[PDB]
């Protein structure tokens, strides 16, 4: 008589999902969901794009787009471009041909590729044992893709200082130097995620130092270009310093946050390497891979992007709307930081607008998140992280006093 299935473990839920839910079915009329992961305009609204509106229209009445199989590797067009975004039009790396580009599920599938292709092809053949570092607070699902590609080995880097309430650099280099030579570094190209602190130019060329000297293999996770700072430039600096300072690297991008293209699954996986044949070689496994994962990947989200960076005048209008995102969040960031500070609120706040993109550490501890959430139903994670677009002209006030409240409290 008894299933298959019958001792199989009911997974926990995601700690933002249970968050969301929660607040959903609250009824106090004062509530606030500061733990949305994506986007969110003044009105509490999801926000499509003019642009991708527009180019979703011209997809439509193009009546030579066929539905065939793209690529193993993907859309050629949009990965191209999509790597020049991230490393610049006139970058050396696309110059000398030694930039491949892997069209992926996401910034989650381009992370996913890259780690099964080195734990399978890196520092010796099947090495499951190189360390991999990762942020101390970092998003949750970097631990659990190289987990899932089968390393053992995964640590944490000193980041957040919650005393200082900002980047501990000296621990950070400090873990660097200790690491044993061509472990695999995970680095937030820009908009650290759940933090918002990122390096300085200045610090960023200090932890390339460290990882050239101890031969450290970057694998960023560029989720955030142009959406962080509204300059996409900007937002590429340290992928394009490590470039010019001759390092290989992985670089998984995302289109979810910066289009907001969520729910089409747009990513690259951008890899930089010594020298061009060496790249061939490394495309012609990860295709390997994406055969044996998802066989080849989803048109529409990837035809939407490469039509987009394709086309100047595009071009031009996405950049707008990117800057629209970005100056709301800084905006939001900008009010909330006056308002503590106008009623007094103990501690400094500048990390409110040291801070950069969607995601910020507030620096309130448990306890302080605990009377939030209970007390003000104002709804965000135990580690203090909210999401600024969450914060709306109407319901800044009564977030900024909450706050005032829990810290003197
Ligand atoms: C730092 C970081 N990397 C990668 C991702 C992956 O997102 P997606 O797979 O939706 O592109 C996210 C999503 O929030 C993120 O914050």
């Amino acid at each position: 008589p008894p299933s298959v299935f019958a001792e199989v473990p009911q997974a926990q839920p995601v700690l933002v999902f249970k968050l969301t839910a929660d607040f959903r079915e609250d009824p106090d009329p004062r509530k606030v969901n500061l733990g949305v992961g994506a986007y969110r305009t003044d009105d509490c609204h999801p926000w499509v794009l003019p642009v991708v509106k527009k180019v979703e229209q011209k997809i439509a009445n193009d009546n030579s787009l066929n539905h065939e199989y793209l690529p193993i590797l993907g859309l050629a067009e949009f990965r191209s471009c999509a790597s020049r975004l991230a490393l610049g039009d006139d970058s050396p790396a696309l110059k000398e041909k030694r930039v491949g580009g892997v069209q992926s599920l996401g910034g989650t599938g381009a992370l996913r590729i890259g780690a099964d292709f080195l734990a399978r092809w890196y520092n010796g053949t099947n090495n499951k044992n190189t360390p991999v570092y990762v942020s101390s607070p970092t998003w949750e699902n970097h631990n659990a893709v190289f987990s899932a590609a089968g390393f053992k080995d995964i640590r944490s880097y000193r980041y957040w200082d919650a005393e200082k309430r900002g980047l501990d650099l000296q621990g950070f280099l400090n873990d660097l130097e200790n690491a044993p030579e061509f472990s695999i570094v995970v680095l937030h190209a820009c908009a650290h995620n759940p933090t918002g602190i990122d390096p300085t130019p200045e610090q960023w060329k200090q932890i390339a130092s460290v990882m050239k000297h101890r031969f450290l293999f970057p694998f960023f996770d560029s989720a955030y270009q142009g959406f962080a700072s509204g300059n996409l430039e900007r937002d590429a600096w340290a992928i394009r310093y490590f470039v010019s300072e001759g390092f290989e690297f992985f670089c998984a991008q995302s289109f979810s946050k910066n289009f907001g293209l969520y729910n089409e699954r747009v990513g690259n996986l951008t890899v930089v390497g010594k020298e061009p044949e060496s790249i061939l070689q490394v495309l012609s496994q990860m295709e390997k891979i994406v055969r044996i994962t998802w066989s080849n990947p989803p048109a529409q989200g990837a035809r939407i992007v490469a039509s987009t960076l394709s086309n100047p005048e595009l071009f031009e209008e996405w950049t707008g709307n990117v800057k629209t995102m970005a100056d709301r969040i800084l905006t939001m960031r900008s009010e909330l930081r006056a308002r503590l500070e106008a009623l007094k609120t103990p501690g400094t706040w500048n990390h409110i607008t040291d801070q950069i993109g969607m995601f910020s550490f507030t620096g309130l501890n448990p306890k302080q998140v605990e009377y939030l959430v209970n007390e003000k139903h104002i709804y965000l994670l135990p580690s203090g992280r909210i999401n600024v677009s969450g914060l709306t002209t109407k319901n800044l006030d009564y977030v900024a006093t909450s706050i005032h409240e829990a810290v003197t409290k």
